[PDB]
């Protein structure tokens, strides 16, 4: 998230993976949701 980010908030793993955390439902998710792509 550089610049573009909704109401997910994305965490990442040190061997370089994010994953997509949605605050309306509770639910991380690695593939960029509609939302924010």
């Amino acid at each position: 998230g550089a610049t573009a980010v909704s109401e997910w908030t994305e965490y990442k793993t040190a061997d370089g993976k994010t994953y997509y955390y949605n605050n309306r439902t509770l639910e991380s998710d690695w593939e960029k949701p509609q939302e924010l792509k």
